[PDB]
């Protein structure tokens, strides 16, 4: 019924994985790693980081009841991302490129 | 209404003339009919627009900013549902998208 | 403080994650592979899965309100592993040897 | 309450003869008198042995089994608190502890 939703679901994430849309990808693989990137107040100004790989570890652990909640978790990634950021920073234009193939991905499942 | 006062300003933001250019297949709703989109609303069961977004705004219905994201992203959602990826208003859709997404992550 | 406990929560983490335990600690780094191991039963008979990667997420994101709430986790974690295992394969000996290490440092802080 | 019996026969099997030669120190409280120990009371402000917890599963002060489980734990942590890492009581607490953490991980 809704397990359908969630294979589906699980389709779009190895999609987002893919070589093919690694160019701009592969800032949202890891948990940003704020200390590495010298970045003092990530963790201030973001309550609720996302990425993923953390998304991956909760379709196999089976933590989304529904497509909604995959999805929210997706647009919290990418909106983490803007909300951080100023629009001209490389990273919110490969958000914007990842976020476009999630955008039609998940509009396309029954 | 603290968070919708930041959402009606992102709603007139989208409306301004700035971003006309790709924001005008959304001012209201797809004239289905007159396209000869007989399909439409066969695929498309809750159809989204700006001017349905105002009209419920100007009206108090939206509950927090939760809500109207919803209407908003479903406007989007029912863009890239319906058309194929290389249609122009997809490539529109997008570009009005991706001002909304990063207005509405900015939310004080 | 309960950011005080947490300091000292952090620096077990680190303990646990020291390369003096890795003999033993390396199953419980990342979460377990089932998919890739073939483990079709794991997810039905763990509900909730926990490593160390989880709980170092959880720990930079502030996720963990006081110390018993990041115990509980260390113990889910090998909890699993003692659920899941019959008590003669390798990995159980080396949960045992982990948890050995974390119950006794837990056990020292304020 | 069918976890409650599921935990009785758990205490039952770490009260049992098989045990006996690492769970003798957690029968009954630790003498600190006799065994020459002016801060046991300071240090540990939460005594708890088997005997204890034995009439507490009788007197059914349990609620649930984890209630049960966090009785148990504080024991062993009291055993690890007090005592240095190479301690002979710490070698038999975790071998006890390994029998406790493994049936109670079986739990239906
Ligand atoms: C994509 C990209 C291009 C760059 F040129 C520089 C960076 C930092 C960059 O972002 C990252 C680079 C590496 C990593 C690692 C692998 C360490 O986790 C993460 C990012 C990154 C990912 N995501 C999702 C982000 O939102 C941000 C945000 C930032 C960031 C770095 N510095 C800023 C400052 C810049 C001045 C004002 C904000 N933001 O870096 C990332
Ligand atoms: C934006 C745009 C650019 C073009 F070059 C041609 C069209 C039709 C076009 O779309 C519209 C033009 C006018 C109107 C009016 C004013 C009548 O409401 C609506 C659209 C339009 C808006 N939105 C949101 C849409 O999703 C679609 C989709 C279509 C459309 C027309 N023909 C198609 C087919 C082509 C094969 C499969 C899709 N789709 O037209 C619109
Ligand atoms: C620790 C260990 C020693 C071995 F000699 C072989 C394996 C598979 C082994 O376990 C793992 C090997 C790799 C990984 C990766 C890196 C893929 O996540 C995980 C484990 C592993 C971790 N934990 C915590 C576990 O509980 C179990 C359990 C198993 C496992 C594999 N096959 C079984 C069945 C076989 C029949 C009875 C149990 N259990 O593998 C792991
Ligand atoms: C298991 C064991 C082996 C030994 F070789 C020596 C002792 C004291 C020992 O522990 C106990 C021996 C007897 C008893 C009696 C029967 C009097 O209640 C208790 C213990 C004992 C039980 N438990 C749970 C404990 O935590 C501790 C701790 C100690 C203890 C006594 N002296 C020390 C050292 C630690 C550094 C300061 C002196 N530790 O003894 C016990």
């Amino acid at each position: 019924k809704l397990s359908e939703q969630l294979k589906h679901c699980n389709g779009i994430l190895k999609e987002l994985l893919s070589k093919k849309h690694a160019a701009y990808a592969w800032p949202f693989y890891k948990p940003v790693d704020a200390s590495a990137l010298g970045l003092h107040d990530y963790h201030d100004i973001i309550k609720h980081p996302m990425d993923l790989s953390t998304v991956k570890r909760k379709m196999e652990n089976r933590d989304y009841r529904d497509a909604q909640e995959f999805a929210a978790d997706v647009r919290l990634m990418f909106s983490n991302c803007y909300k951080y950021n100023p629009p001209d920073h490389d990273v919110v234009a490969m958000a914007r490129k990842l976020q476009d193939v999630f955008e039609f991905r998940y509009a396309k499942m029954p």
